[PDB]
């Protein structure tokens, strides 16, 4: 006995309950006609999604090795059963987790990195001069380097045309990614696919960066030393020639491309974004500001450059950084899970091949937790105390064996950059602070902000 749910038609199957300009409104919506677990036939494709905290938890904690799967995304079969992010082969246990290790000992080293960045992206903002600017192109290039740095050992001019490009291709798909015309291709790719339409440009974007990426991953085998491994992609090659004799294959050229794809623009536009809202959502509530410019000066001063450990300094900072994330839900979705082995998930089944929805934004939007859901107010983080207090419903990396590879990094990309950016600046709205909308400006694979403007006024 499947979960409830509405009935389905023929062929469309449930896409009458769903609005593409925003699925997570539709799955809150069915969510309080069926509770925290219900059904869904899209397209043939039959899904389970939970809904609220108890649902989630149980789904990515308790069924860790049931829930295993990775739903397919159509627009990025160039990337599917490879790497990480899309791959539902045998292949994605090991790869994951020597990425991870690897991740892991090139991080002890990330703050350094992240330090090091964080000087570019003064620079380039001094350069606005106190003018306006659009950030998405100019914050965005921090992350990128630092992954870049880490995957490539490879350094970017804020004005390379390549490096630009690869910006705007990210950028563009995730921005595409979020609209309905691929929310609906996601599900009916068959019928669509040789249609013209968005999902077209997607395709060829992933293709360029798939490319390039490739081109990278061959220069780099052209000239490697398997004793000194230069960057990640090196500490991959060196496995791939470890075992060119075993029979059944775990790194083939392709692979690795793949898995560095994934981390290249999952490094790379995930934080950008983030850090994008922040600064937006900040321009809102300039008292939040204020209080954090405060803090900055207090307990790190106008000079030096911030560090992790100032983090338990810093409960406002700190509150600020997660509910930027907890008030954007960036992945509102979660990434798609598949059901590997049949399974029972309280009372029902769930059989084998069903795309698992374990939906983020319904955890981080507890209105028990977070009193309120709907405001920005650091308060969420905080205690009464006027300390830092933590929230187990703060998953918007989610949780479990499909975690989020790249949060530490993330965590930190967050704190420390925001951190930097305004101990020397100021954020200044181009529109009054009570005319600003937060609202995303599409709600599908992620959360997207309104493209805005600001200047940047300096503080020495
Ligand atoms: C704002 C920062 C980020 C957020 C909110 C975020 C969120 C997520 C989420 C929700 C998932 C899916 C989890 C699931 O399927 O249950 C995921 C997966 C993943 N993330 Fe991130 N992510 C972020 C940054 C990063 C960064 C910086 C990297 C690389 C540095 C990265 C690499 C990956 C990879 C490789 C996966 C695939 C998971 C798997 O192994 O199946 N992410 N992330
Ligand atoms: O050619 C390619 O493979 C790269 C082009 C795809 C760029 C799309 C960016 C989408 C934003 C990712 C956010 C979701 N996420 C991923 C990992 N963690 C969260």
């Amino acid at each position: 006995k499947l979960p409830p749910g509405p009935f389905p038609l023929p062929i469309i199957g449930n896409l009458f309950q769903l609005e593409l300009k925003n699925i997570p409104k539709s799955f809150t919506r069915l969510a309080q006609r069926f509770g925290p677990v219900f059904t869904l036939y899209v397209g043939s494709q039959r899904m389970v999604v939970m809904h609220g905290y108890k649902a989630v938890k149980e789904a990515l904690l308790d069924y860790k090795d049931e829930f295993s799967g990775r739903g397919d995304l159509p627009a990025f079969h160039a990337h599917r059963d490879r790497g990480i992010i899309f791959n539902n082969g045998p292949t994605w246990k090991d790869i994951r987790r020597f990425s991870l290790t690897t991740l892991r000992n090139y991080g002890m080293g990330n703050e350094s990195r992240i330090q090091r960045e964080a000087h570019f992206l003064l620079e380039a903002l001094r350069k606005t001069q106190g003018q306006p600017f659009d950030p998405t192109f100019l914050i965005g290039c921090a992350p990128c380097n630092v992954i870049a740095d880490i995957l490539f050992r490879k350094h970017f001019d804020y004005n390379d045309e390549k490096f630009l490009r690869l910006m705007y291709l990210f950028n563009e798909n995730f921005h595409l990614l979020s609209t309905p015309w691929l929310q609906l291709y996601n599900n009916f790719p068959s019928f669509l696919h040789y249609l013209p339409g968005s999902h077209r440009k997607v395709i060829k974007n992933v293709a360029e960066v798939k490319e390039y990426v490739s081109e990278r991953v061959k220069e780099h085998h052209q000239s490697l030393d398997p004793n000194c491994p230069r960057d990640l992609t090196d500490c991959l090659l060196v496995e791939m020639e470890k075992e060119k004799h075993s029979a059944e294959r775990l790194y083939t050229m392709d692979g690795i491309t793949v898995t560095v794809a994934d981390l290249f623009f999952a490094g790379t536009e995930t934080t950008s974004t983030t850090l994008r809202y922040g600064l937006l959502i900040l321009m809102k509530y300039p008292e939040i500001e204020e209080k954090l410019h405060e803090e900055i000066d207090r307990v790190i001063g106008p000079s030096r450059i911030p560090a992790i450990k100032d983090r338990q300094e810093m409960p406002y900072m700190d509150a600020v950084v997660h509910e930027i994330q907890r008030f954007i839900t960036l992945v509102p979705s979660n990434l798609p899970h598949e059901a590997t082995r049949d399974t029972i998930f309280r009372g029902y089944l769930i059989p084998k091949g069903t795309v698992v929805v374990p939906t983020l934004d319904s955890v981080l939007y507890d209105n028990q937790e977070f009193p309120d859901p709907e405001k920005f107010k650091p308060e969420h983080f905080l205690n009464e105390n006027g300390k830092f207090k933590y929230s187990d419903y703060f998953k918007p990396f989610s949780t479990g064996k499909r975690v989020c590879a790249g949060e530490g990094l993330a965590r930190m990309e967050l704190f420390l950059l925001l951190c930097a950016i305004l101990q020397h600046f100021n954020l200044k709205p181009l529109v009054d602070p009570k005319d600003i909308d937060l609202s995303p400006i599409h709600i599908g694979f992620g959360c997207i902000p309104p493209r805005y403007k600001l200047c940047v006024i300096p503080r020495s």
